């Protein structure tokens, strides 16, 4: 007979038979054409795909699930819709912190050896020097000499009957010309070294934005 | 006259000619509703796309290739479907070994320095710490002096007739006071280091998962 | 009546009203079919997917846009289409310039402290070694002695009523076997380090290729 349809779904495939009047079968026309009209209300052109592609639809792996992080080259003016600058601040469409990536690096961790988007590392956090000493050797000390000057107007007591002892009194040190043999010539003393480094070094990097899909 | 189609495809678009009879326009009616009840089994609601959007399905490039690597904001127990942990243990669907990223940092190659996945670098390699010496001089040494002791009962033969010399024999050595001149007050020697450091400075980073796409 | 209708949007439901001729209704059949062929041109199998998923191609945010860089773990020969190799060099479909990531690292910039793309930082800069001196002390000397060894025939002018004076003109040195009072035995001299030190110490690393979507 005759259905009450809305959209396509709800066609009978088997309602006009061949025993019903041909009085109602101007309104089946009208009928079919009206469910075109009400389940593709927008399209005018041609849809060139086929149903391959179009099944291939339903598939999500495919889509970009929210959380995912990237980094960005374009201006800041520019960045794509759902996606935020991963400055930490605020969380994502389903809850999640955003992380912050502002001066830092992506350290890759299996979150059990830090919790997820902490921060650390630094490229100056504090320096100290210190060496160590040196056994010196006999030829350490440079080409050095030691004047022999008799403190005061020294009389030495060398006679017959005194042995011979530079007994100096107070007065004018009479600087004779006598010298003691040099010792040592100013060889190498060398030493290690066990500075305190956690300045750190910065490699070559490229400064680009870091945006996380919302 | 009258076709048999299981699809749209093969819909005649001139079969029901002037020429052919009434009695079968009623089976035509029932030929397309079957049909459509046979290309769209799905279709209850409304589609309000347009067709611009429906053919940009075919366009492939903007979809994300397999073997895609990403960094991972969320838990390890949320890691969204088709991807993998950079653990780098299996290879991708078509094919591409799984680099590992944990505990690493993103290297930019153009793939002639090194190989892809190639891990380098390290936080801790070796160290040494070595100086050298310095070109002492006369003042480095400090303020010390040699004290005059004469060996045993040390007499000088000094006489007229006799050249003093304090020629002493074994004994008792009695210690004049008697001091030479003191040499040198111990200044600022100074070195240079020639430090082997290839221990590595861990920069500031941020704690990501790092996930590839299957 | 009966209208021209190319694509199913041009179809009138209330066309074949019930006053008009049965006589032009096999052309409306034809009409609808021809309709039908000449929207879907290319279906020809059923399409499982419902009105939800095909309303969902609308939404764009799924939808990866120009200008964000991924980093890729296949070979060069395999990149897929659409993407570039992030090496400096030309711009974007939209204008936006390609960064430089060979042999570089990701620095997060908010976009004030430094442009998009600047490079910093090195692995290799400048190294110099540099010490500081120690106050030595008296006993830093090492077990060094001085010789007393008379220049020339030294004759002391020693007798009864005129001062003991070592006094020794030029001439064949008279070495006697005496020796002054040794000073010190090298104890530890200890400094520290002032090193410039700016050499880059590149921490784990993974090679990864970077490849900008056109």
């Amino acid at each position: 007979g005759l259905e009450v349809a809305t959209y396509i779904n709800q066609l009978v495939p088997t309602n006009p038979t061949g025993s019903d009047l041909k009085s109602f079968g101007d309104d089946h026309l009208r009928l079919i054409k009206s469910a075109i009209k009400n389940t593709f209300p927008n399209i005018s052109q041609a849809v060139t795909v086929t149903a391959a592609q179009l099944n291939a639809v339903a598939d999500t792996t495919q889509y970009v699930k929210p959380g995912m992080v990237i980094m960005w080259a374009g201006s800041l003016a520019q960045i794509p819709a759902g996606w935020k600058l991963c400055n930490g601040v605020g969380t994502t469409s389903n809850g999640i912190p955003v992380p912050n990536l502002i001066g830092a690096f992506p350290w890759g961790i299996d979150g059990s050896s830090q919790a997820v988007g902490t921060r650390g590392g630094s490229a100056n956090i504090v320096w100290d020097g210190f060496t160590e000493g040196t056994a010196l050797t006999l030829a350490q000390i440079p080409a050095h000499t030691h004047t022999w000057r008799s403190r005061g107007a020294t009389t030495l007591t060398g006679s017959a009957g005194d042995s011979g002892a530079l007994t100096g009194g107070s007065g004018n040190a009479a600087n004779t010309n006598l010298e003691t043999g040099p010792a040592g010539q100013g060889q190498t003393h060398n030493h290690a070294v066990k500075i305190n480094m956690p300045l750190g070094n910065i490699p070559p990097f490229c400064s680009v934005f870091f945006i996380i899909k919302n």
